[PDB]
C-alpha cells in the first residue's frame, strides 16, 4: 500500500542557552515561528533550550541555514557527586570535560498541519 | 524500497493558558491521554503550552475537533525593549498587536508505540 | 510518487519522575544522547519526565530495552476540588486510583538529522 505526509516539517533544535536568544530573533526576524521549550541536557544534568519550528518544506533549509550559522562549540564539564559539594569545587584534576556543538537537529514529517 | 508507519498519530498542540485548563478537562474526559509541556512562544517571549496527544488514528479526527472547538483567538502585544522599563509602561504609541489563534497543531507519524 | 525517512528515530518517552535519573543514568552511560523535558501529566495534572532521544535505527531496540528494564507500575490518586483543601485532605473515600506504568513511548521517524 502507499502513504504520504504533508508539506509541513517539524524541526527539533537543541541549543545552547547562550545562543537561545540571539537564535529566537534571528528566526522570527525571517518570519519563522517557534516555540520555545525549557529543557535540560541528559549528560551535563543541566539547562539548555529547544526549539520547535514548523515549517513549510520549501522554507526547510533557510531555517536549517539560520540555526547553522547561529551557534557556537563550547566546552563544560560534567558535574562530580554532590553529597560534599564544598569541595567538590575544591576537587576535580582531571574534569570529565565535553564539547557541546552548537545545535542538534531533527527534521520530522508531518501528516497533518492545523491553525485553529 | 516500501516502509509504513504505525496505527498511532502523536498530536502536538501549541494553545494558550487561558485555554488550556478547558481543553485538558475536555480532552481527558473524551478518554484522550495527554501530557503537557510548559513552553514559551518566539514572538510574544510569554508562556503558552503545548499538549501532546498520542492517539489511535482512528480517533485522531476527534481529538482535533475538540481541540478545533475550544479556543479563543485573542490580541496580544510584543513586550517594548525593557532596559528602562518604567517608562514602557508608560510607552508603545503603536503597540505591536498579534492575534493569538486557538491552536496551532501538528499531527506526526509514529513507528512505533509502546507501552512498557 | 515515492518518499522514505531517514537512518535516525527520536524517541518521545514519558516516565515517572521516580523512576527518571535512573533510566537517564543507564541511557548516558549506555552511550544514548537525551535531552530531557519536564512535563505534567494531563489526567494526574502532576509532573512527569519526558525524554527525548534521537537514535540510529539500528540502536532503537537497545534503547527500549533499557527503558522498559527500568521502570516500575505505581499507583497515584487524581486530587479532588480544592477550593476547601483542609478537608479534601480529611476527605476522599473512593479514590479515584490510576496505575501510573513504567513508560509510554513513541518511536518517530525523522527526515533530516544535523549536528551543526
Ligand atoms: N552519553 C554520552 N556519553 C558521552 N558524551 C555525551 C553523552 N551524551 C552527551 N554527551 C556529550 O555531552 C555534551 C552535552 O550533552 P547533554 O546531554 O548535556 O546535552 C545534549 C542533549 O540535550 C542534546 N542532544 C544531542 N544529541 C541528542 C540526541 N541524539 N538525542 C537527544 N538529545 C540530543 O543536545 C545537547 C548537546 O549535545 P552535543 O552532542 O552537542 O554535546 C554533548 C556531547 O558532547
Ligand atoms: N509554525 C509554528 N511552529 C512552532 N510554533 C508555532 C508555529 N505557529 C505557531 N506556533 C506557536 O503557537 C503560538 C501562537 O501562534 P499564532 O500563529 O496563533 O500567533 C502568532 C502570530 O499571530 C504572531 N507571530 C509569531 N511569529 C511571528 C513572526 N515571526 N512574525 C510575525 N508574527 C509572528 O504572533 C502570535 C504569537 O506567536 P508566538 O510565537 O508568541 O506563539 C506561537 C508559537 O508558540
Ligand atoms: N497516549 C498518550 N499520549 C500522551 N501522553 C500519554 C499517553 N499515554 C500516557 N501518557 C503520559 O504518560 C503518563 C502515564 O500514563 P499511563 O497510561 O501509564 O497512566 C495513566 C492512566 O493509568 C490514567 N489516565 C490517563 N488519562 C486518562 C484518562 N483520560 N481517563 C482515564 N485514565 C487516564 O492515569 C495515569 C496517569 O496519566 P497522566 O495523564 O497523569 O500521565 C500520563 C501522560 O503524561
Ligand atoms: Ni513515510
Amino acid at each position: 500500500h502507499h502513504h504520504h505526509h504533508g508539506s509541513m516539517k517539524l524541526i527539533v533544535a537543541v541549543v545552547q542557552d547562550q545562543d537561545s536568544n540571539r537564535l529566537l530573533k534571528t528566526l522570527t526576524d525571517h518570519n519563522f515561528r517557534v516555540t520555545k521549550l525549557a529543557t535540560t541536557g541528559g549528560f551535563l544534568k543541566s539547562g539548555n533550550t529547544t526549539f520547535m519550528i514548523g515549517v513549510e518544506d520549501i522554507r526547510v533549509n533557510k531555517a536549517l541555514s539560520l540555526i547553522k550559522e547561529n551557534g557556537q562549540k563550547r566546552d563544560q564539564m560534567i558535574a562530580p557527586v554532590s553529597p560534599m559539594g564544598g569541595n567538590a569545587d575544591s576537587y576535580v584534576p582531571y574534569p570529565v570535560e565535553v564539547e557541546v556543538g552548537g545545535a542538534t537537529v531533527f527534521v520530522l514529517p508531518v501528516d497533518e498541519f492545523h491553525q485553529f
